[PDB]
């Protein structure tokens, strides 16, 4: 496995490039050595191929993607219905038990972090494959007050995605980032009203979700058994059908 036989093609964008290698493509992430392997192998999770190391320069080579993020198509549709946020909120909650099963916090967690699968699925990355600094929409309260913090944190921001995913904006979405740090630490929740309004059940995965308590938080087994998740197969939930396939 030589570095040098990767043709780069298109710089996808702390860079990734479009590799090509026996026209099989790939995304090649770099880090400067200056900053500076275990392999997780899960269908929630983007699959690296080859930790190369040249000179000066640290190359990652994943699957590559073509789906994009879930900022982009979240973007492009708006907002997504019930049964689609649900379903990719709950591939991300996967994701994230089999993260936190191998003592991994994600520490991330974000649309933009969640790319889309051929099929439609969702595969998590930059968790330690690649990772303060704002924005700080996704962050619990335990991060913003300095203090430990353990994995809960990856389900409060799982709790904004969620919400981000149904309403289209993020909840303590503001101006500058002192105001969206006190909405945080105050729980301004902005519930839609109106004809735009939530769900019982998706209020109540968003409030367990988004408890300032670290021990009262929601988890994986919050999700399993809670009514808004009752119509999802959780044993086999990378063979569901998605809303959205990504096509070339
Ligand atoms: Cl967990």
């Amino acid at each position: 496995p030589s570095i040098e036989e990767f043709s780069i093609v298109k710089p996808i964008s702390g860079k990734v490039y479009l590799g090509q290698k026996g026209g099989k493509l790939y995304a090649v992430k770099v880090v400067k050595k200056a900053d500076m392997l275990a392999l997780s192998k899960s269908p929630f999770i983007v699959h690296l191929y080859y930790s190369l190391q040249s000179a000066n320069n640290v190359y990652l080579v994943m699957e590559y993607l073509i789906g994009g993020d879930v900022k982009s198509l979240l973007h492009i549709y708006g907002y997504f219905d019930e049964e689609m946020a649900v379903k990719y909120i709950s591939e991300v909650a996967l994701a994230l038990d089999y993260l936190h099963r191998h003592g991994i916090i994600h520490r991330d967690l974000k649309p933009d972090n969640m790319l889309i699968s051929n099929e439609g699925h969702i595969k998590l990355t930059d968790f330690g494959l690649s990772k303060f600094c704002g924005t700080p929409d996704y962050l619990a309260p335990e991060l913003l007050l300095g203090r430990a913090h353990g994995p809960a944190v990856d389900w409060w921001a799982l709790g904004v995605c969620l919400f981000e995913f149904l309403t289209g904006i993020p909840p303590f979405n503001d101006e500058t980032p002192q105001q969206v740090f006190q909405n945080i630490l105050k729980r301004d929740i902005p519930w839609p009203e109106g004809e735009e309004k939530l769900s019982d059940n998706a209020q109540s995965a968003v409030e367990i979700l988004l408890t300032i308590d670290d021990t009262k938080r929601a988890g994986m087994k919050e999700l399993k058994r809670h009514p808004l998740f009752s119509d999802v197969d959780w044993e086999n939930l990378q063979h569901q059908t998605m809303p959205f396939i990504p096509q070339p």
